[PDB]
């Protein structure tokens, strides 16, 4: 099943309180939907799953390029799929920056407020605000205001600040609170390193919320997955990241095999010599099988770097 | 948006007047779905997108493979995306023969038997069954019940019969009736070529019901419409074929432009030589957009071919 606000937060509690963090995966297609449910259920564990601005527009296909379209799209059918597996998957939507809120994230916003009003649970399970590049006051302006939206829509809500400072988390704090007016992620900017920009931030929120050293008062998420050092990963889940994006490696590791079947049968995809092809390899589910069962094997490795595999609360 | 049950016979009846049919375009994914329906569009034409027992299978995942849960999935993604879109599009499902009946065409007959109760339109506007396997007696009486079943949901029934004789024309509306029973397409072998089979099928038909010889009671399905002739075609559109299945030709439309992306940035999709290799052309949407476009100007194709293009009932 998709998860419902209550499991998603329930996940990102026992990952934050156990050390582990879930892989969230881009998806652009129901082909690479499939791969990554398949991925979780097989390393018997939850996961994310998330649309980009850039992976939305695709998904609403050549003739509407619609983020919100293709989103909802997407997700209709990641729905009626979930159900179908053990595991629980959140619909996240990711990197939305400034210009484009109006275009995106407020309008799928207002759908989910509207489901939840009817007495359903929310579209989307989480939504970014990318305000990295913009003032931090500027940014946690709009981060309050797309907070009591998500909130309301039973949503949480990633935001992006800016090495971050001490005085950003000081800020980021007192303009969000630390989850009574809304649960929230955070992306902060440590060298995406320095893992412990990140430990500094929890200790330094504890202090000024005046709770014990050892607090953690943020849920942290993860960018710059991909290519990444055990070492690395290992302490960072230490420190409460909660949430790592992998885009880059699924991707590769989905076309890789549908490059490899292009060479090996060329005579076959290709109508050569007067010859008509092989109709068994020109077909697309000859390849996209390889494909979504190589990136099927990539996801699962995540859930094993993350640790979050085996965990699945079901 | 999709084509309604009244819409759907609205568009079969025009085509039927005027001689022209309809591409079914196989579908399997979302990026072919959106290919399909940007053709339509494009060619100012309604059309139909179909789900084989196949291709529903793939659309399910490697990791559930049940045909109702893949055609549902895709099916939702459809309802979203022909939304946006001014033409009409029906959607149906491919080819069930006796032992899949039950794994694919009733449930889903049952889905729509529901939806149609609680005030709104079926799922799907028309569901095959391919008896063509069987002696025309079971073939019937098979369809017989199925058309029951089909014409309480709003639906339209599709079936084949097994080159075919006049006395299997007869029987066939001795059966189903010419539409007092609910409307059915017609399937029929005739070398698939030998279009005057079925103006014999015509005028067999037409005899029996008393109607003007140059009736048209039936209204015929081409499959093997790959790979076929441009006066084949025009003889067949004659006799009342309202409805052309193509498959292979989109297969390779949609397959061809990927291969050649491929090859071409072979240095790219592959990392080789030490190098990393370049993500902006192994990202899967940088050949799939190619291959989906590549997909509608096949579609487009077609609906020339068929000579339903411009001829959108919106
Ligand atoms: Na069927
Ligand atoms: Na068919």
């Amino acid at each position: 099943p998709i998860a419902t606000p209550e499991v998603y937060a329930e996940m990102l509690g026992q990952a934050k309180q156990n050390s582990y963090a879930f892989p969230a995966i881009n998806c652009t297609s129901s082909e690479t939907v499939n791969a990554a449910i398949k991925g979780f259920a097989d390393a018997g564990s939850d996961g994310i799953i998330q649309f980009s601005t850039g992976g939305a527009e695709f998904g609403s296909g050549l003739g509407v390029k619609d983020m919100v379209t293709g989103a909802v799209a997407l997700a209709e059918f990641t729905h009626v799929i979930a159900a179908k597996y053990p595991v629980n998957v959140a619909l996240h939507t990711d990197h939305c920056p400034k210009d484009k809120l109006d275009s995106y994230v407020r309008p799928l916003l207002a759908i989910s407020a509207q489901r939840v009003s009817k007495g359903g649970n929310p579209l989307f399970q989480s939504h970014m605000w990318d305000g990295s590049a913009v003032p931090i006051d500027e940014n946690l302006a709009i981060a309050q205001e797309l907070l009591k939206a998500a909130a309301a829509a039973k949503i949480i809500l990633e935001i992006e600040i800016g090495y971050t400072s001490p005085e950003d988390f000081e800020k980021t704090i007192e303009a969000l609170g630390a989850g009574e007016h809304g649960k929230y992620l955070l992306a902060a900017t440590f060298g995406n390193l320095r893992p412990d920009i990140l430990a500094q931030g929890q200790q330094v929120a504890a202090a000024k919320l005046g709770l014990p050293a050892d607090a953690k008062p943020f849920d942290f998420v993860f960018h710059g997955g991909s290519g990444s050092l055990k070492s690395e990963i290992e302490e960072a889940l230490r420190y409460g990241v909660v949430k790592m994006n992998v885009d880059t490696d699924t991707q590769y590791a989905f076309t890789r095999p549908i490059a490899g079947h292009m060479f090996t049968n060329y005579d076959g995809v290709l109508k050569v010599d007067g010859e008509v092809g092989v109709k068994k390899v020109y077909d697309p589910r000859s390849y996209l099988k390889k494909a979504e069962a190589s990136m099927s094997q990539r996801v699962v490795q995540a859930c094993n770097d993350l640790h979050c595999a085996g965990k699945s609360l079901t």
